[PDB]
C-alpha cells in the first residue's frame, strides 16, 4: 500500500507514535517519507548483505529475520516480511523498540539527514488529528 500523507499520519497517531520518546508526529511521517516515499512494500539492499523493510526500512542484520543474514539478530523477533503489509502495526511496534536502544531517531539514516533539525510540523498541517 502506498499511503497518502495525512492517511498515513494518522494511523501512526492510533498506534502511539504522536510524542513517542519526545518524538512529535512529524518526524516519523517525514521519516517515512524518505525512506520508502509511504510505500509498505519497498525494499532495499545493504553493502554487508542485509536487506531494510517497509515504511521505516527496517534493517535485517538487527530487527527482523530474513533467512538470508547470516549472523544477524532478530530483535523485533519477527520474520522481515511482517514488515510489509498494508497494515503497520508490526512496523510501528518494532520502531517502537528501536527508537529506545539508545540513539533515538539516529537510528534512521534519513531522518538525520533531511528531517533533523527542519520545521517537521510541516508534515501533518492540513491533516484531520
Ligand atoms: C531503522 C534501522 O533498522 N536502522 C539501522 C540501525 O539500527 C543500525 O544502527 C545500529 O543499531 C544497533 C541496535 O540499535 C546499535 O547498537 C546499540 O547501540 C546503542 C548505543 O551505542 C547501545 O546502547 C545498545 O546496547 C546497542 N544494542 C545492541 C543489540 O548492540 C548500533 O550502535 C547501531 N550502529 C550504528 C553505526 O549506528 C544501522 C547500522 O547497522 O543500520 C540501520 O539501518
Ligand atoms: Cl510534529
Ligand atoms: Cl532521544
Ligand atoms: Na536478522
Amino acid at each position: 500500500k502506498v499511503f497518502g500523507r495525512c492517511e498515513l499520519a494518522a494511523a501512526m497517531k492510533r498506534h502511539g507514535l504522536d510524542n513517542y520518546r519526545g518524538y512529535s508526529l512529524g518526524n516519523w511521517v517525514c521519516a517515512a517519507k524518505f525512506e520508502s516515499n509511504f510505500n509498505t512494500q519497498a525494499t532495499n539492499r545493504n553493502t554487508d548483505g542485509s536487506t531494510d523493510y517497509g515504511i521505516l526500512q527496517i534493517n535485517s542484520r538487527w530487527w527482523c529475520n530474513d533467512g538470508r543474514t547470516p549472523g544477524s539478530r532478530n530483535l523485533c523477533n519477527i520474520p522481515c516480511s511482517a514488515l510489509l503489509s498494508s497494515d503497520i502495526t508490526a512496523s510501528v511496534n518494532c520502531a517502537k523498540k528501536i527508537v529506545s536502544d539508545g540513539n533515538g531517531m539516529n537510528a534512521w539514516v534519513a531522518w538525520r539527514n533531511r528531517c533533523k533539525g527542519t520545521d517537521v510540523q510541516a508534515w501533518i498541517r492540513g491533516c484531520r488529528l
